[PDB]
């Protein structure tokens, strides 16, 4: 259950994190 749990916040913070990236990379698009 501990590593479902992890596993489960983990990949949450790195759809956050691609969400970010993502994010910046349209940004930049934009600037240009």
């Amino acid at each position: 259950r501990e590593k479902e749990r992890q596993n489960r916040l983990a990949e949450e913070r790195a759809r956050r994190e691609e969400e970010e990236n993502r994010r910046k990379a349209e940004d930049e698009a934009r600037k240009k």
